């Protein structure tokens, strides 16, 4: 633990998102997410929801804004999404307003989880509850 | 995560507990605990509180019941505890829950140095550390 | 072990069965698999049958119900299968409630998914033809 | 799995009684034992019984004569011990020729010694006291 | 680099500042200190001021109260401290609240303290008996 | 050692056999062989013959019946093989040894690079080399 | 530290720089630079400027005369670069020719993909990293 | 395999041998002994006799002058030696006559070996086959 | 060190000379050859001559006689080779038989060759163009 | 291999020169010298002669001025040194004073064992050991 920073914030997640540069891409995973089947380093955060470590993280992540920054995914046809996850997931990402949030096919999410810098899975239940967030240039 | 199991518990710690004999100890700490200086194994459980974890545990955790199965730190000298640290740990841990006997800080660091694991855990109390001993499971 | 956890699984079992998530594929080979030469995480349960880990699994494992959960090898040309492998597979994945049909494919193929699995436990299964392929799913 | 070589061995054990020379021991715990922690490497066997995997290794693996080569913990004050397991047990080891005497040591002293073990193979065994320790000969 | 937070702190220290728990001591040494040594993890910070590195952790480092939280190394027999290094190290520490008196200690007092760390920061602290070491305190 | 095994089989090898299941390959080379650059784990037997190996192992190995089990080195064109080489394998590997097929130095080593494992011997004759096919033990 | 050398220059990234032979190409990066993602070794250099290491490197490292030694990034099109961040550059270099090349930004990742190392920064200018290429030492 | 080298000494032990400086002590096991749970690192000759390794390394290794360079293991009390062993050991290690070898008792021994810079467990069947080489100041 | 080996070879050097096959490769490079970025494990010869380390192993290394067995770099266009270099190493190379003739490569076929050789030695030679490479025969 | 340093100083070796401190030892054995069993790591130099490396380390250690900052080994008793050995280590490191502090064979090992790392070079040289002492980097 350290003062002015969310206690929400593992050591190891805290040394990721500073070794993270421009560009570099991690994911905040639901509970259901083949987290560690993907490639990258995966860390736990088991008793957090996404939005916990969203407006945990906020005030260290820059966003970029060279590309889109904030990703998520999309149903499959026959699936149930749940609205008020993403809309939460602005809320606590709005320090003030956040960029729009973009929905890719669940496999084209994988396939981009594969190349990440590190996944991050949570305790969110809800489905399709899995964000990628896009490092910008900190000033 | 997995059916019939909490979710709290990372696969890690898991099998940390599966992997646990009879007699085995692991610390339940809070977050200001000096966890990665002991020597055993650390799991972070940095957004849980020690009761969270407690109660997830104990279904599948029997506690030690050939010698005392739960200990805690007493206050440093010219300290004090918070009264509703303990009571509430032994509401999490209930067949009733054993009683909880206290060891000075030495003691339990010395205990801690050679523990199974640590599971520091987002524990904001003082004096929120507890040390758990695996009985044989029935 | 554990209370209210089969003793069968193994501690890294259980580590590897809570760490998977959806879609993830987990092997149960028989005791004649090229487990170790495939590619992922080997736990051995040598002396176990395929059939004895399933029903102690299936009650904390959700099987997939977006894809295929269940994969089989085919028997090569040649061979005969044993129909009394599948059939106590089937009863053992059907503890609570009643499994999903199994497909079978080609030993070429199931073999290059094999490189792709999560992890692959090599049991006691002495019959030919007895590894079995589980996919996860979505636990409600 | 080998032929010739009962299949209830796993890889590792079958290097680590191969690799062990004559004093070393194994030891060989039920499934409430402390393995994990005692230091020795610690191979698994879930799901088997102490018996079986006696019955196995005990073709391949000769009993020190120079020194007591079977070790079991004594009950703790207070406990009744099964007679039913050093029967088993026996009855294993005396596969081809009676096994020797097994003596009893205090919990501590047994632990103490599993902290200079060679290998610790933790069993599906789940009667207490069904720990015994395996000191090895020498080959003729 | 993070926002918020110091950008002087590299990731590696970050997460070992947060890992530090009640008790725990890390140093930040001069160029001159034998860090490799002494036992403890080593974090190079070659180039930057002590004193840099103090204004960038104390909003995020509680000192313990419980002891003294602040030692320096004494001077040995024939040199001197340069006060100018204390001022500044008093005044980086004390950017929120007056900083604990700080306490000097002997040179080998030091290192069997130092072998006991949490970890070691070697900067580019190149006057003489620039080092420091910091107690953390109960995180508010 | 261990009663009932060949000593000749190093604790690791007799690991390495046992891991190996239908369709694994395993490769004994002679002295001269470059075992330590085609990629997979080696052993090494620096005082036995390839044809000690072969003796020791087949009681224990069954070799594959689904696809060619056993693989030597074709000469390399203006080179001759030593007749007395593939006759002693043959020799060490009898049910009755399975026909031995050879293939150029080049789809040898590219076999050799992803076999399970090389064991090199101190045997010294050339093209000594020979890959075997685990099968499914009975 | 030691004598003569500056001290800026770490043990590690000494150790490196001495490793490095002609051609071999190493980059330090500004702070927003993905150095973790490119895959070469990373030296961390936080709160050290670009031109400070330049400076302590220089009398050390001999510049490629093979090949140009010195790459830049090019500014994001529609962009433009700060011409303060070369002209401190040039000056640490003590810098006839030669000239800075320079390449894309993803020009430039993809030939750090391939570099000896990365030292990663405190630079917070834009596009303030640079490649050097070593020569051969006289 | 080198040439002028005996191809019965593996690589590892090659780098062993000269990596030993005065004083180090290297012991050369029967195949019944417990190398593996002494300590020091392990190597297997198991198709080799200890002579065989005696002979192939003695024109490498120079034997200790500042210390008994040759000590074996002696038999307990109610068991069986074999004579000629120590024989063809002497003959293997005279390249010309090998000092005197001594032995100590079991225990003794392996208390030594757990201090070794090294065991090679060969393929020795007879009894009591161990030996401990002490290095002296190679010339 | 030992008796009847060069002493002027590393423990780490001997193991990876013995441990070459026919057809292997090794590289003796000069001081200023990026034998780091190259691939392959690297041994440092710092202090020692190309010259020196050849002499120590030509007794024990047998030149493959399947292909051309040594080849050094060739001077890229605006240098040119320092012939006395080419001298000492064939001497060096020819004290049991004359050795075969040394053929010169472009560097980056050079650079190309060593990724996939089996080690590399980096030595002190200073001279340009003091990079020679060998490949192992079939020893007699 | 870079400018101004002495090209007999491995990359290894520079690294470990430069992260030792004030007080730190380091060992620059002879060919005898039992560096692997002592305990610190070991860096090869095998070829070089003790000499070589005080000459090429020399400009870059500064030796300890808080204590002896050179301790050879004291021959075996009955035994002689040869004092061509330490005259041309004098002259390597260009030696007022210090002067070279002799321990017994063992005392020296005993020290070996909590040094910071150990050179050992090609030094044939009877007694050619020397320990080395850092100061303060002026
Ligand atoms: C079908 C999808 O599968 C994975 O991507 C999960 O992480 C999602 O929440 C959803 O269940
Ligand atoms: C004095 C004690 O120090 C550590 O053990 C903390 O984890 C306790 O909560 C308490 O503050
Ligand atoms: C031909 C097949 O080969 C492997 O896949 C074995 O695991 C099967 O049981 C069967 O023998
Ligand atoms: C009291 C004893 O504790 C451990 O040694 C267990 O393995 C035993 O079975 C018994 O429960
Ligand atoms: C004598 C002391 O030695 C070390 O502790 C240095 O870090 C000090 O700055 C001082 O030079
Ligand atoms: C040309 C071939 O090269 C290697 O494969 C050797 O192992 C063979 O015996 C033969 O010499
Ligand atoms: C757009 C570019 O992104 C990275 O390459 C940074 O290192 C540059 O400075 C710039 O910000
Ligand atoms: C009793 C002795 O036990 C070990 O020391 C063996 O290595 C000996 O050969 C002998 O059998
Ligand atoms: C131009 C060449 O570059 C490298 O290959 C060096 O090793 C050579 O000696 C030469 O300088
Ligand atoms: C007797 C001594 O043994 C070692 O310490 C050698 O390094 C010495 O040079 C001497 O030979």
């Amino acid at each position: 633990m350290l003062k002015t920073i969310s206690p929400l914030i593992s050591p190891e997640l805290l040394k990721v998102l500073a070794e993270m540069g421009h560009g570099d891409e991690i994911i905040f995973s639901d509970a259901h997410f083949p987290a560690h089947s993907m490639g990258p380093q995966v860390i736990r955060a088991d008793g957090l929801l996404v939005s916990d470590l969203l407006q945990a993280i906020i005030p260290l992540f820059e966003l970029d804004s060279y590309a889109p920054p904030l990703v998520m995914m999309a149903a499959v046809e026959g699936d149930t999404l749940d609205p008020e996850v993403e809309r939460r997931y602005r809320n606590a990402l709005s320090l003030a307003p956040c960029p729009d949030i973009i929905r890719i096919n669940r496999f084209a999410f994988y396939e981009r989880a594969q190349k990440a810098f590190a996944i991050v899975i949570t305790g969110e239940r809800a489905k399709y509850g899995n964000i990628l967030l896009k490092k910008g240039v900190t000033p």
